[PDB]
């Protein structure tokens, strides 16, 4: 025989190193624990909502659904308040006290038909990002079924649970974090506000931020802090989920204002969706003014923001759009892109290319859609005439539509530009090829002898100065079945009757 | 307190979901699988080299140390054989059969006196990255003291091992793969060569991509190919690990031609090294000509590459160098950066900023070196004058240190370049003004007669290469206590002694 003895062994994971690996290696910034906590709190809230819509018996005690963020400056304790499904004994024993395990996955195993709910917690190791900002963790939990219970662990290798005997919650869970002394600056209200606004702006619930009212016992000026900022910043309701049919202008104009900090509305809207293998909506808006980052060539563009399940992920627009279309500002909202471990970067680049093709087709069709208004189209040309020419220089698929998009200054139209098809409209039978010229200004070449021969009869010539167009004439070799003729392609042209 | 009784349970880790996460979530692309195997082979080679250094009597089992790669399109298998330290049964089960447990860390901590040896690998997850494309893995190994075994797994949460009776390897390990039938393009020779060239270029051990066939011998009917040769595999030794004095001009030229694609030599070189709390080595190059894609600056900033422990990581320069250093080419090789689990991104950035400032200072030091050679300095300035004024507008911190480093073709300098630094030798006692004219490029506005009064003094009007000089003179308002003057500024003032 060759190999008679056979032995088998199961895979084991050395624990002690593993939580260290999870804490200090996976996540780029320490600005991420709050997002994870808000995510699984929202998951529990959606669990409550779904199990309550079918049966109101489950929804007892507090009907209102909300999330409270409580930073305690005096003690450094970070308190999180949610009113979700809560925990049980087995829940805290298994679903949180063991790595590589998530409750949502086991929840889908019971709901296998018509699950019209959007959860975010699939991976199962996103809870431990809290150890990045704290030394010890405290979880207050109370199910609608079982009692109140304590989760406590800080040593990394052991945990403690005990039956609660303190204030009762009745419904929901409460998260308490012992923030680290060195990184105590996270307790600043402004920092928390900015992190919430950036990473989880549209979670979809009331984020009240009802921080504890710091009691300060005593014509006289009144006190200024009746309550902390329970405004509609963390409570911003707009999720843009409404269908496009009933959508009006001003509300999405203010939506664009909020997205890009702009004071004015946008220029055009392309609200649509693509289904099948890659299901997603999208909101593309045309910025009104040119981008001033021309000097800063390789600034990381934030024009398009990618949202996965109503959660901001990445703003790297460079791999998401062709560079000749790197000025459109808007939002893409997919729902099935497979995210990596950090929920920060994508994995499938061919999916990105498919989205690229769909987006460019739709937005170039939009370019056609806005072409019917002369004033807005001349504004668009004057503002971003370069990008179409860059595409015509170095894009191959849609050169025809881009060529149709261009307009050009001519003779009989004055200083108003005209499309290449306009000259075809006034084309004469005896001429078999389009005449054009290269010149810095219209009038200087108008008197030039290179077209003075044909000026006696009053023909029309394309006037062309911007150097991209100096180099693009090779790119389009024939439009509408007629080759281009210049005073340099063949010299002084001689059109004869 | 004595209110709620406490109970403690040990931590647990779920196995199957953990490896599903490892396989499908960590690494962005599937090509990385080869790099981890190459790194582990280099690890084994370094281990056996150190064992030889402390005791050379035990290398009788094998003398040459190399990495041998044997692809096979016919069987769809991948083979990597190396002659490093090897495995043992306990090491087998407790390192390959254990997640996140690295024997490299154990060996590295076991010995401390020999800090010279540089080791790569501290996490215990890279070896399982080979499951990205391989449906089955079989590993052969034998120690200098242990017998021959194999380790076979199929990612099914179970593995088996037994004794060996096949081909007796003298020393080292052996990797056998069976890749997916739809990924056979990664068995192609050219693709493997490209990947090896990009990633593991400077490992420092022979990699012999060789598959040799016997050829029959006989009229002009048929002729086939013989074998696969090392496509410049490990023929480029690490330059930075060698002292600067021992590297001469042709070595730098060849290295620059290899790193880039340009047929030309380097315009200038600057090699330096920094030690202490932050230890790294760097190499800098300046091209002999302006970039061919200077007009097409849309290409992302990948000019400077980074290699921690002789492995490429990333060429994103938005955090490594300021953008007005666009044309610099080179490689930075550190030793102690905190790599994440993907080994593509870095978390802490203060090190990045200090490296940036050190590199800026070193680049300015190289700048000074070229200033002595007037002709080469003039050539480089007329080649790359734009980024200087760009940085002058941006870098307020280095504005003064760059202020004295510009030659200038001026009104009375002609083709010869006169510098404001050389000018200070020829100020009169009353002169407190600097004469120039800004614009997009050389223009006829310079022939204005606003400096007729100063024309008796023969003071010199400077030409400005690019429009940012309009903002540059808005950034530098006064040089070493001397004011400014021009047609654009005031036309003509009347300061006199
Ligand atoms: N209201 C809640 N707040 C926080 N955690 C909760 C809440 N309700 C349930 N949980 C627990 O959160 C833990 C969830 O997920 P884990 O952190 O395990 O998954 P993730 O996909 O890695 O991250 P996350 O779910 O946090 O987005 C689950 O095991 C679930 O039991
Ligand atoms: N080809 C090999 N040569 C030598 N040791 C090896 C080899 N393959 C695996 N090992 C050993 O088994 C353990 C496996 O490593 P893994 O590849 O699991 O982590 P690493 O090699 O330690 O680090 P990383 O993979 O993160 O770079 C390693 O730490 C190394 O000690
Ligand atoms: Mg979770
Ligand atoms: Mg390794």
């Amino acid at each position: 025989t060759d190999s008679g003895e056979v032995e088998t062994f199961a895979f084991q994971a050395e624990i002690a190193q593993l939580m260290s690996l999870i804490i200090n290696t996976f996540y780029s910034n320490k600005e991420i624990f709050l997002r994870e906590l808000i995510s699984n709190s929202s998951d529990a809230l959606d669990k409550i909502r779904y199990e309550s819509l079918t049966d109101p018996s489950k929804l007892d005690s507090g009907k209102e659904l909300y999330i409270k963020i409580i930073p305690n400056k005096s003690e450094g304790t970070f308190t999180i308040i949610d009113t979700g499904i809560g925990m049980t004994k087995a829940d805290l024993v298994n679903n949180l006290g063991t790595i590589a395990k998530s409750g949502t996955k086991a929840f889908m195993e019971a709901l296998q038909a018509g699950a019209d709910i959007s959860m975010i917690g699939q991976f199962g190791v996103g809870f431990y990002s809290c150890y990045l900002v704290a030394d010890r963790v405290t979880v207050h939990s109370k199910h609608n079924d079982d009692e109140q219970y304590m989760w406590e662990s800080s040593a990394g290798g052991s945990f403690t649970v005990r039956t609660d005997h303190g204030e009762p919650l009745g419904r929901g869970t409460k998260i308490v974090l012992h923030i680290k002394e060195d990184l105590a600056e996270y307790l600043e209200v402004n920092k928390i506000k900015e992190i919430v606004k950036k990473h989880s702006q549209f979670i979809g619930y009331p984020i009240k931020l009802t921080v504890e009212k710091e009691r300060e016992k005593e014509k006289k000026k009144t006190i200024k802090e009746k309550y902390t900022e329970d405004e509609e910043l963390n409570k911003t309701k707009p999720i843009w989920t409404r269908n496009a049919d009933d959508i009006t202008q001003e509300e999405y104009g203010d939506f664009y204002k909020s997205l890009t900090n702009d004071w004015e509305d946008h220029l055009a809207v392309k609200h649509f969706s693509v289904e099948g293998q890659l299901e997603f909506r999208a909101l593309l808006f045309v910025p009104r003014r040119a981008p001033f980052d021309l000097f800063e060539n390789k600034k990381r563009k934030n024009n398009i923001k990618l949202y996965v399940r109503r959660v901001f992920i990445m703003d790297n627009c460079e791999d998401l759009i062709p560079e000749y279309l790197n000025f459109i500002k808007g939002v893409v909202d997919s729902e099935d892109l497979p995210l990596n471990i950090s929920r920060e970067m994508l994995q499938q680049n061919k999916i990105l290319k498919v989205i690229r093709k769909n987006l460019v087709k739709k937005c170039l069709e939009l370019f056609e859609e806005l072409a019917e208004d002369k004033e807005n189209y001349k504004k668009y040309y004057e503002q971003f005439s370069k990008n179409l020419k860059l595409g015509i220089h170095e894009d191959a698929q849609n050169r025809t539509k881009l060529a149709d998009l261009l307009r050009y200054h001519t003779s009989a139209s004055g200083d108003e530009a005209c499309s290449l098809k306009e000259y075809v409209s006034r084309m004469k039978e005896n001429q078999k090829h389009i005449y054009y010229i290269t010149g810095e200004n219209r009038d200087q070449v108008a008197n030039s002898s290179f077209v003075e021969r044909v000026k006696k009869r009053g023909y029309e010539v394309v006037y062309m100065t911007e150097p991209i167009d100096e180099y693009v004439v090779q790119q389009m070799r024939e439009y509408d079945g007629k080759t281009l003729v210049s005073v340099t392609k063949e010299g002084l042209e001689l059109p004869e009757d």
